[PDB]
């Protein structure tokens, strides 16, 4: 662990704030680890670990992720863009899964934690793979609010990342699922700004945002296949401690590279 240190307290300084890192290298174990076991709030990230639990029930559930899911407007959630293209007919479990990994779509979101039995049966889920840190408590868009000092809808860094391997590398889904679950973090659409711009064009990354939209709360997890070596599974979460602190995209980028420098991955 930080076998070689990394300037994390200049940058968070600078931010305004704090943040928090770890980074496994799944072929060696070695670890870049800073605040690694502070909560933050998780904002939208906990949307990946929702469509992860989906894909476990969908082991025990065949026909589930094809299942069609029909709603009404009062179902719509600000920022629901691929939701709400399909108010008038409905969409999969599979589709609402994608929708709430690649777009954060919040009414997807909202609609799979009914099926999961609310906050309380997704973090269930997460005690089910060992994940001991992980809460949520409340639902979109309640769970934003990201006060200091406030447990609920919060993990924290080491957690996220070892559940995140857990999930994409482990064994805690079928292989299929497994796959799926990959195959969607590979796909999202919100995090080019984020652990992505850090990871060389020639890497394979899956990752999952998180923005709450006040405390400087912001976050990204990935998992990232450099070429010639094992994966890296990582995760960067920021908090501030005004109300009307900005988040920053570049904070979390240069979080990420400094993460893959102090694991010796060249990128
Ligand atoms: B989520 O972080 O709770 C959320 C809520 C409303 C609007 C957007 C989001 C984010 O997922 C956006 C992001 O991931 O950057
Ligand atoms: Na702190």
């Amino acid at each position: 662990t930080n076998l070689v240190a990394e300037p994390f307290a200049k940058l968070e300084q600078d931010f305004g704030g704090s943040i928090g890192v770890y980074a496994m290298d799944t072929g060696s174990g070695a670890t870049v680890s800073y605040r690694a076991e502070e909560r933050f709030p998780l904002c939208s990230s906990f949307k990946g670990f929702l469509a992860a639990a989906v894909l476990a029930r969908s082991q025990q559930q065949a026909g589930l992720l094809d299942t069609p899911i029909r709603y009404g407007k009062n179902a719509l959630v600000p920022w629901s863009p691929i939701s709400e293209k399909y108010l008038t007919t409905g969409m999969t479990v599979a589709e609402l899964s994608a929708a709430a990994v690649q777009y954060s779509d919040n009414a997807a979101a909202n609609l799979l934690l009914k099926e999961l039995g609310g906050p309380a049966g997704l973090t269930a889920f997460m005690r089910s793979i060992g994940d001991t840190t992980f809460r949520l408590d409340r639902w979109e868009l309640e769970l934003n609010s990201a006060i200091p000092g406030d447990a609920r809808d919060t993990s924290s860094p080491r957690a996220v990342t070892e559940s995140l391997q857990k999930l994409t590398l482990g064994s805690a889904l079928a292989a299929p699922q497994r796959q799926q679950f990959v195959d969607w973090l590979k796909g999202n659409t919100t995090g080019n700004h984020r652990i992505r711009a850090a990871v060389p064009a020639d890497w394979a990354v899956g990752d999952k945002t998180g923005t709450c939209g006040v405390y400087g709360t912001a976050n990204d997890y990935a998992v990232v296949w450099p070429t010639g070596r094992a994966p890296i599974v990582l995760a960067v979460y920021t908090r501030a401690p005004n109300k009307d602190d900005k988040h920053s995209e570049a904070v979390i980028a240069a979080a990420a590279r400094l993460a893959l420098e102090g694991l010796g991955v060249n990128g």
